[PDB]
DNA sequence: GCCACGGCGC
DNA sequence: TCGCGCCGTGGC
């Protein structure tokens, strides 16, 4: 039968919890279960019950350790079946699609939450015996990186709230400029957000040509790229795209930034979540720090609004080149691991053997032909893309393509191999066994099958990277702790801390050596790393 | 409020 | 022709 006995719980229990929203840090704490033995131990007050836990086990582990953070307890997250789970599949990235695929239900009972924890365990670890790869990951990587991400996230960054109100007068200034020009192109005002009201503007009234269709509404569509071959030749257009740009950034990183300084703790708190991408990187939530636009002016200044407390300062680590890096590793294409050990300017060298000339001969835009090649050949970028983006004729960026295969053989074949063992095994992995699954490298529809494809050979070097800093982040953080130091935001191939001034240099120094030698490859991995009140000015 | 949707950032 | 999370719009 249904076995309930009283709070507390034996050691070793699963938790299962209920919140009132899903930010842990925002969140009340409505209830509190344990289970083990399939036996239900329900908490009569959550609060004070959380004290009696030795440790945060169970379904979304995490999170309840970041709102025991927050209430000044230590309740590290060890098991979470949705960590087994991600392992076996990164589809699998929530409780509720967990469940259903595994067996039981999500329900809105923590007491239910508790025992489902249990089960989905035990049959989770079961599925992974044998797995020797990825239960390494789930014990070097996922189950400690778990703690980290908790102390990141309730931990929290600091914001300069008077740069973002500057900003953002800035910006709403420059958004009044651009629309008073489009209301006076278009003889008068409407919502230059609303894309039916401006597909109208442009088609109906201004008579443009309407090139694209949308996807699903089968209207005349206003995107970007349906607008580029009018850009050069109707001004109204040019400024809905600098309008558009603007407009996105203010709503998405610079209107929602102060909102999310939390009452108590007068800091930001990004969530961070590791059961949530298909090829093994950490996202980000409110914001999404992977989304801020990384040209632009404007990406930039959203950087500095992120700061140090007083008395502190950030420091900013990212691996240089490291998804190149370990397409070298992974390919062993001897040339592009020279253009490494030369150790010299990485995009200038790559220029030099695709053209066959002498470093100091690479003239700049030799050099950015080679910088957005060693990009794109991470995904199988597009002869036609490569040609848009270097702005040459297509035939010449075929030719760059092919010179840049010519220089590095094994790369092309590295490719190829990669989506034979996809489509024998059914699934790819990277240098540590993280696996995803590639059903669609069989699909009879081209298109499918070849996203598919990119989709397949990306995700081993993607994949590998992240888990390259997931691990210097477990080794880091011992680290930094002793140092009266912490981790506050990662993103792409970057890392921020924040350290007392006095122990900052010394804390970039030992970060960066961790981070460099965290494991071994056929090439060097290098840190940029630099120190500033800011996260901008930390960019050096 | 819910939803699907276009549009755009990485 | 370069999947997913974000925003605002418009229908209900
Ligand atoms: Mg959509
Ligand atoms: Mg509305």
């Amino acid at each position: 039968a249904l076995e309930e006995a009283p709070w507390p719980p034996p050691e070793g229990a699963f938790v299962g919890f209920v919140l009132s929203r899903k930010e842990p840090m925002w969140a009340d704490l409505l209830a509190l279960a344990a289970a083990r033995g399939g036996r239900v131990h329900r908490a009569p007050e959550p609060y004070k019950a959380l004290r009696d836990l030795k440790e945060a086990r169970g379904l979304l582990a995490k999170d309840l350790s970041v709102l025991a953070l927050r209430e000044g307890l230590g309740l590290p997250p060890g098991d979470d079946p949705m960590l087994l789970a991600y392992l076996l599949d990164p589809s699998n990235t929530t409780p509720e699609g967990v469940a259903r695929r595994y067996g039981g239900e999500w329900t809105e009972e923590a007491g239910e939450r508790a025992a489902l924890s249990e089960r989905l365990f035990a049959n989770l670890w079961g599925r992974l015996e044998g797995e020797e790869r990825l239960l390494w990951l789930y014990r070097e990587v996922e189950r400690p990186l778990s703690a980290v991400l908790a102390h990141m996230e309730a931990t929290g960054v600091r914001l300069d709230v008077a740069y973002l109100r500057a900003l953002s007068l800035e910006v709403a200034e420059e958004i009044a400029r651009l629309e008073a020009e489009v209301f006076r192109l278009a003889g008068h005002p409407f919502n230059l957000n609303s894309r039916d009201q401006l597909e109208r503007v442009l088609f109906d009234e201004l008579g443009l040509p309407a090139i694209g269709k949308t996807e699903k509404t089968g209207k005349r569509s206003t995107s970007a790229a349906v607008l580029e071959a009018l850009r050069e030749a109707h001004p109204i257009v040019e400024k809905i795209l600098q309008y558009r740009e603007l407009t996105k950034l203010k709503s998405t990183y610079i209107d929602p930034l102060p909102d999310l300084i939390h009452p108590r703790t007068g800091r930001l708190h990004t969530r961070f979540n590791q059961t949530a991408t298909a090829t093994g990187r950490l996202s980000s939530s409110d914001p999404n720090l992977q989304n801020i636009p990384v040209r632009t002016p404007l990406g930039q200044r959203i950087r500095r609004a992120f700061i140090a407390e007083e008395g502190w300062l950030l420091v900013a680590l990212d691996y240089s080149q490291i998804e190149l890096r370990v397409l070298a590793h992974l390919s062993g294409d001897e040339n592009l691991i020279r253009v490494f050990q030369e150790g010299r300017d990485i995009h200038t060298e790559t220029a030099s053997w695709m053209f066959g000339v002498p470093r100091e001969a690479v003239d700049p835009l030799m050099r950015r032909a080679a910088k957005t090649i060693n990009f794109g050949v991470l995904y199988g970028m597009s002869a036609h893309r490569l040609s848009q983006e270097l702005a040459i004729p297509y035939e010449e960026a075929q030719a760059f393509i092919e010179r840049y295969f010519q220089s590095f053989p094994k790369v092309r074949a590295w490719i190829e191999k990669t989506l034979e063992e996809g489509r024998r095994r059914g699934y790819v992995e990277t240098l540590f066994g993280r696996r995803r699954y590639v059903p669609d490298l069989e699909a009879r529809v081209k298109s499918v099958r070849e996203a598919a494809e990119r989709m397949a050979f990306n995700m081993p070097v993607q994949g590998t990277a992240a888990d390259l800093m997931k691990l210097a982040m477990v080794k880091l953080f011992p680290r930094l702790e002793e140092m009266g130091a912490r981790m506050l935001l990662q993103v792409h191939d970057e890392l921020v801390l924040e350290a007392p001034k006095e122990r900052a240099e010394a804390v970039a120094r030992l970060a960066k050596e961790v981070m460099e030698g965290v494991y071994p490859l056929a090439v060097p991995l290098e840190v940029e790393v630099g120190i500033g009140e800011d996260w901008l000015s930390a960019k050096e």
